[PDB]
């Protein structure tokens, strides 16, 4: 069959699979149809019977409402996804949901759907492939050599992302990076000339990037040519600005925004197979057509020559080739459990006052040296977050180190990481100020959505951060985080339960882990051994009464010091009193029943937490008889010890609301 | 005295302020001093004994940590900033915060803080001028005419919103926005080579800019020059590129990322006083330097001009001037409440079955004629957020428009808009989906921090909003809005509800109000003339029983339908139900404790939420005694009637669950 006949059976499907869900995305499969052909059978290295193959391309569909033309794809090209799914696109459990999902559908590399994420996690597939090539080929022994391949749409180019990660990818030279532009000129309003008149190609190139302009995107000679230019250009990353027709082939609706995001309607699909000779009834394909698209074959010999290099490789440099299977895997090293519990009680026995945020900095100290798979940064706050190690080797320096300086970037840095952790290696840590988790607010949520581990170290965390004033001050963030689900979130209260949070971040494998940390220094508590083991419950007794309490104290982070204080007052006039350190409520969250019983007794109402964060968050745990010392407002600009008096963060005020309740 | 003294002056003040208070950053101002002093000397059109001036130019500090520039600036012109203040840098209560404060310190026009949203509220002031200007001046009667300039740095320029907001100023021919980029090689973490490498020249090109490269920042007639020329191209916004040296002044930190954030030292201030030629001690300017720096003279000149055009104006256009004295003041039209009043009552009367956005739509309809300082717009979806209204007139197409077509940029949207409303004029509306609230979150929180009137219209709130999927369906972000202090949120049960939070919504003149609203049709609930107005107070009895409920359900939006069917099941049981419907928490917790212990009493304790949000946030209205009926994990792809069913909001959950209390 000609190509063109090969790229209407993806149009075929698209169109069909969206008329019969009445819902969905004709327009960009339709003109994207001919670029994916070209780009998937020629180029495109994989196998669709093992889409974990270490050395696959990785491909990213960033413009993730056109998702038809991913399950297309993956149909015609053999992996596990049966017709049956196509014509269950946008049904309950079906493997064809509306957006493509990681993990959910076979072949799929990152859940695109939020515009802009999808390019920012192909930067990170592009940055791990670079890195883990430089910390492990050998001459004669390339392991890793893959390209990472993005398709992206005017959406994309407009949202402020694509400006973050396009510009770092530049810096960083990323030329197997190969992005293809879907350059139609339509948007959901209308002719994108009204809103969006940038000269890509100019702006591009202003980031050190190849920029391949006006392909011709329904032609497939012009296309393979771009292509080949692209990889033969080594030390920049390509952008191929192809010219197509959204909902090409239609012959009422190809061109308008009415083919982006609804049904063609039956009609105009019977006037658009006519259009494009496109004979066969809905999700029919013949015989024929599948045997050119199918590449089960070309899979199992591309994936077996590289396992024949891969055993030669574990010949010459066998710890390195147990390292890389390990790394892929995303195990953990079989001492790390035992090294990283010494070094906790070895904290415990030794106190110290410090920030949590020096704590921090301690354990990725202690755990550098065990977990060579780190790949840390934070965005242009490094002397601040303290996010540097003494092994902290920066990746713009060399190329095989385990660090990135990711400028002032939150949202990119975010997502970038979580295309780390998608490709596989790796163990991303980011950081900022805890303030700036709001600009990179949707990516946190897509790295719990998506199940990556990323440890996300959030430091400056509240009124104490002091003089810098309101717009720095955390009031209502780290409640945020708390209520996203699938989200850890750690606000440790000394440099012990800063440890236990970075090792619990570390092992947590299904999800991120947010550590909340403080700018100024925090007082370690004593603890037995049964409570040392305790804190990675998330919530423990940390000061307790002889005989049933009377009335309970729950603190985080810095306030805990405030709680054992006040604890000590009225211990002093006779109260049965005890304090509850709750350094992560999901942890405490998920223990038995019997245990959280036995921390938070349904019997005692008389509750007091105490947090510099907002009120609001803590009547899950007091209830509507108890009292809350929290903030209700902004801060204010003016030392740190001066706020917390103003905000009532003080031993007598604490003291005072308990003694209300008895 | 030299412009080098006059600008020292700025050097002097801004080190040893940082110095008392210990805290601060003098690297910026001490580089920018010499191009502030031409500026603000030799151009900018202002009146330091009115800041409220309507037509004086609008300057904005965009990288804001620079403070002491923008306080030293006030100071010495002839602002209401006394000395004292100046020496209360960083202090509690003092007029000179940590960074700067719209409505705190006289003079400063917006906060900034968080990087890159200066520059995006002073795009939006330059769209408010040239809007206003377009709207109300006529020939030899030219009321509105003043520029907008930006400060900027190189974490503003990393942060994708300035790509957002910096594009569509190209797109719309602001010429009157001149910004001036600190371009001084040096972020946080060191020389910004390792990981800013743009040729930002040609990327502000490729916006549709005007750009003058390679400014010698310390030389006042370079620097003149320039801004000569950036004012006279007319079509296009200007970016001055200023060579500057970071700590200008200092021998030993000049240049370094050490005069970025830290005191210089009692020493180190003593070099740079030498080498400087800057004899005076702390906190001492001479009469003479005040004398060429004050500009009370001159601005009271040119505001008593102003102020006879626009008496001669309201002769010639008396209807015109009297809208323009209204707007500028932020005042309703005299006959918009009893209007609105009638709008409701008339919706109360004859019910109808549709989404809560298509009753925006509705409002915005019956409101748009009233209010012609509506600015609206969408982020590319006014299709499905259903924003535009038979009035609407898009500002690319004709200047003296009403609606923004803000293409795919919600954040650089939501900054804009603050900008908007910070110039005074407008009222302005933004929308999009509400899952993308993440992307413009911390605009969202500026826009409360800053007290500022917009109305932000969120649709598909929920997985109401079916086959796109979790990417796209909300579940904690309506809890995040509500706990963000000064914000107002506003979830409308059917068409009734919408009107009174669109009608809450532009009364608000403190703060800004976020309308949460489906995809889906929500049937009408029937209300008697008191139910009507109490929907106002934000939370209310929808239905009763006689005597004291022994049960109460408390609900939002689409789910208050489902709380009244099972109210209509129990009652049938014999059991005393109540029914509350809750549109705005933040409006019910301010009414006084008579009325929500009337509608909420304390001694009831079996209390139902239900809402399709995150569970937990409803503990603070029905303790830990009760029950919730809401999503614990993200959404799923399919259709939204088989979804609710999936996740538990059906009747016979309902009725189950509140079963279990009695
Ligand atoms: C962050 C974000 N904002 C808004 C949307 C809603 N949305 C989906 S596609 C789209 C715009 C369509 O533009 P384009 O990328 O040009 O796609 P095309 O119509 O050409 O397929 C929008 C606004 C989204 N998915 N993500
Ligand atoms: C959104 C945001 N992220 C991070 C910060 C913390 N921060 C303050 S200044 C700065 C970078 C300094 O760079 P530049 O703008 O070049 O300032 P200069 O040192 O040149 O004054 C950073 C990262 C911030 N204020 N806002
Ligand atoms: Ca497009
Ligand atoms: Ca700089």
């Amino acid at each position: 069959s000609s190509r063109k006949e090969l790229a209407n059976a993806i149009r075929a499907l698209s169109m069909d699979a969206v008329q019969k869900a009445k819902s969905g995305h004709p327009g960009a499969p339709m003109g994207m149809a001919d670029i994916a052909e070209v780009l998937w059978r020629d180029f495109l290295k994989h196998n669709p019977q093992n889409p974990s193959w270490a050395d696959r391309d990785r491909f990213v569909l960033s413009n993730g409402h056109g998702s038809m033309l991913i399950y297309s794809l993956l149909h015609l090209t053999g992996y596990d996804l049966p017709m049956e799914e196509l014509k269950n696109f946008r049904q309950l459990h079906s493997k064809t949901p509306g957006h493509p999902e990681v993990g959910k559908t076979a072949g799929v590399e990152t859940t695109t759907g939020p515009l802009g994420q999808g390019i920012a996690n192909a930067v990170g597939m592009a940055i791990a492939e670079k890195t883990l090539a430089a910390q492990f080929n050998r001459p004669g022994h390339d392991i890793v050599d893959h390209y990472t391949y993005a398709f992206m749409g005017d959406g994309c180019m407009m949202e402020g992302i694509s400006h973050e990660v396009c510009s770092l990818a530049g810096t960083l030279k990323l030329g197997k990076l190969i992005a293809f532009y879907d350059d139609n000129g339509i948007s959901i309003d209308g002719h994108v000339e009204g809103w969006f008149t940038d000269d890509t190609a100019m702006r591009f190139e202003a980031y050190g990037w190849h920029v391949i302009r006006d392909i011709d995107g329904h032609d497939a000679a012009s296309i393979k040519r771009a292509v080949e230019e692209a990889r033969a250009v080594t030390d920049k990353p390509s952008l191929l600005m192809c010219k197509t027709i959204i909902g090409f082939g239609s012959p009422n609706k190809a061109g308008t925004h009415d083919s982006h995001g609804a049904p063609l309607g039956d009609a105009e699909i019977a006037l658009t197979r006519e259009q494009l000779g496109w004979k066969y009834a809905p999700f029919e394909i013949p015989s024929e057509i599948y045997a050119q698209w199918d590449a089960k074959e070309a899979g199992q010999a591309k994936e077996s020559a590289w396992n024949e290099k891969f055993a030669a490789y574990a010949k010459a440099y066998p710890q390195e080739a147990a390292e890389f299977t390990r790394r892929m895997k995303g195990e953990m090293p079989s001492d790390f459990d035992a090294k990283a519990k010494e070094f906790i009680a070895k904290l415990q026995a030794n106190p110290a006052k410090i920030a949590s945020r020096k704590a921090s900095q301690n354990a990725i100290e202690a755990f550098g040296p065990l977990l060579p798979e780190f790949l840390g940064g934070s965005a242009d706050l490094a002397p601040s977050n303290l996010t540097l190690w003494s092994g902290s080797k920066a990746i713009n320096e060399d190329a095989a180190g385990n660090y990135i300086h990711y400028g002032v970037r939150e949202f990119g840095m975010t997502a970038i990481a979580n295309g780390i952790s998608l490709h596989g290696g790796f163990l991303p840590y980011t950081s900022t100020f805890l303030m700036f988790v709001e600009y990179a607010r949707n990516a946190v949520r897509m790295a719990a959505l998506m199940k990556q581990r990323q440890v996300m170290v959030y430091t400056h965390d509240s009124i104490g951060l002091g003089e810098d004033g309101p717009t720095h001050q955390p009031v209502e963030q780290v409640a945020s985080l708390r209520v996203t689900p699938n989200m850890s979130t750690w606000r440790p209260c000394d440099q012990v339960e800063s440890a236990v949070a970075w090792k619990y971040g570390v092992e947590r494998q299904d999800g991120p882990t947010a550590l909340i940390l403080s700018r100024q220094n925090l007082a370690q508590q004593e603890r037995t051994e049964e409570q040392l083991a305790n804190i990675a419950r998330g919530g423990y007794v940390l000061k307790d009464c002889a005989g049933q309490p009377e009335l309970i104290f729950i603190a985080t982070g810095s306030e805990v010091e405030l709680a054992v204080a006040a604890y000590e007052k009225l211990t002093a006039e006779g109260v049965k009193a005890r304090v509850v350190s709750m350094p992560s409520t999901d942890a405490f969250d998920k223990q038995d029943a019997a245990y959280r019983e036995s921390v938070l007794p349904k019997a005692v109402t008389a509750r007091v937490a105490v947090e510099a964060g907002i009120a609001d968050y803590w009547y899950k745990y007091v209830g509507l008889n108890g009292a809350i010392v929290g903030m209700t407002t902004f801060g204010e600009s003016a030392p740190a010890e001066l706020l917390f008096e103003e905000f009532g963060f003080t031993v007598d005020n604490v003291v005072a609301k308990a003694k209300e309740l008895l």
